[PDB]
């Protein structure tokens, strides 16, 4: 069977793409405001010059943390997630900050050579651009295989802005009070989403593929807060990142 999207479950996709379209720009207009990308000659990978420059990781944490406030905005706009506690409401910001910018990252990644290309050449980002920042292949490898893969599924809009808001209303993550209703909300998206998918998206398994890519998400956050840790060993690391950055990571 494939029953008809209800006139409240059409309400929640329009909403949330209209969440969406006022936290994502596509032009990548704000990018001139951040600390500008450096590029120093490290062809060999050096993890010693690497941690002793850092040159990408000025440019790098002031595009996380912009992107970690156009997400608090997204996150928001779902439906019920003002419902929540604010204490609820930011465990899960915090926990999922980096998973959603992973996912939204998907809109400006291309296969054509594989990077992040946001305009000109200065805001392209490449596997040796994250290197430049700190961060090691055991994250930077399994994150492309995942763009990749997300990018095959070739989801419609309507289901890329679905499994950001499921993906942030999660009632599995350590510190949550209220699972119960956090579970509610997000089992009216994910029934929107599995109803849009049957009655929406044309043939040629893709809500299982989607459910598979949230796990995927889980084990690159895990992997990226063990890099990040080590990261802030590192002598005067605290000022080439922002405020926010240190409080959603530290
Ligand atoms: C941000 C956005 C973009 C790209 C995401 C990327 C490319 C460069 C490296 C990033 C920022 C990864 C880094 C592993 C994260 C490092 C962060 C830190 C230095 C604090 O540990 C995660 C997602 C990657 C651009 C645009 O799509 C908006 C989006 O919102």
């Amino acid at each position: 069977l494939r029953p008809k999207l209800s006139e409240e479950q059409q309400r929640i996709i329009a909403i949330l793409l209209d969440a969406h379209h006022k936290t994502y720009d596509p032009t990548y207009s704000d990018f001139c405001q951040f600390r500008p990308p450096v590029r120093v000659n490290d062809g060999g990978g050096s993890v010693t010059l690497e941690l002793s420059q850092l040159s990408m990781l000025p440019h790098l944490a002031d595009l996380v943390s912009y992107s970690i406030q156009k997400v608090i905005g997204f996150a928001k706009m779902i439906p019920g997630f003002r419902d929540l506690t604010s204490e609820d409401q930011i465990v899960l910001l915090k926990s999922s900050a980096i998973e959603v910018i992973m996912l939204r990252s998907n809109e400006s990644f291309t296969m054509d050579d594989m990077s992040w290309t946001c305009g000109n050449q200065d805001y392209k980002y490449r596997v040796s651009d994250v290197t430049k920042a700190g961060h090691s292949l055991e994250l930077i490898e399994p994150l492309i295989k995942f763009q990749v893969g997300l990018k095959k599924l070739n989801l419609h809009e309507e289901e890329h802005v679905l499994l950001m808001a499921i993906c942030i209303v999660s009632p599995d993550r350590p510190g949550v009070q209220d699972a119960a209703l956090i579970e509610a909300i997000q089992d009216r998206l994910s029934n929107t989403l599995q109803t849009y998918i049957r009655c929406r998206h044309p043939p040629p398994l893709l809500y299982a593929k989607m459910i598979q890519k949230l796990a995927d998400l889980r084990s690159l956050n895990e992997e990226h807060s063990k890099q990040y840790r080590c990261l802030s060993f590192q002598p005067e690391c605290s000022m080439k990142l922002t405020p926010l950055v240190l409080e959603v990571f530290g």
